[PDB]
């Protein structure tokens, strides 16, 4: 578990989002597995805007943060779970990191700041949605 919380809005993973993200709902993106809500409060994330391809992330399987090379966001085929069929998921990015499904929502950041969140994991790898593109977050 876990979210982004910038200004007006709430950024969590589109297979986690509970009644309440559903009834302020803003956007959405299957393919992305992506679901901002609004909030009442006011956020102080700060998102990061760059190509950056290293980072550190938090994987609540292990209570750790690990730095990582990542890949830049892209169109990757992602096997099936109860969540989704088998399909390509966009704007995902990969590193060699350990990750569990419980662990999607943990944050991705850089020097800049937010990256994205944890979203796909297996095999030694770990992927995380990207939210660098989503510009309309920050106004
Ligand atoms: N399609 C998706 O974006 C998600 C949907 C829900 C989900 O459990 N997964 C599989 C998954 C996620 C994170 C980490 C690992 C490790 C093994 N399986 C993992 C993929
Ligand atoms: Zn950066």
């Amino acid at each position: 578990s876990g979210a982004i919380y910038v200004g007006n809005y709430r950024v969590v993973n589109r297979h986690l989002a509970t009644h309440n993200d559903w009834a302020n709902l803003v956007w959405e993106d299957s393919s992305r597995d992506l679901l901002v809500s609004s909030t009442t409060a006011q956020g102080c994330d700060t998102i990061a805007r760059c190509d950056c391809q290293t980072g550190v992330y938090y994987c609540s399987s292990r209570r750790k943060h690990y730095p990582v090379s990542f890949s830049k966001p892209s169109l990757i085929f992602v096997e099936a779970s109860e969540y989704y069929p088998a399909r390509y998921q966009s704007h995902l990015m990969l590193a060699v990191g350990h990750s569990e499904p419980g662990d999607c929502g943990g944050i991705l950041r850089c020097q800049h700041g937010v990256v994205g969140i944890v979203s796909t994991g297996g095999n030694g790898l770990v992927g995380f949605a990207d939210v660098r593109d989503l510009l309309w977050l920050d106004e």
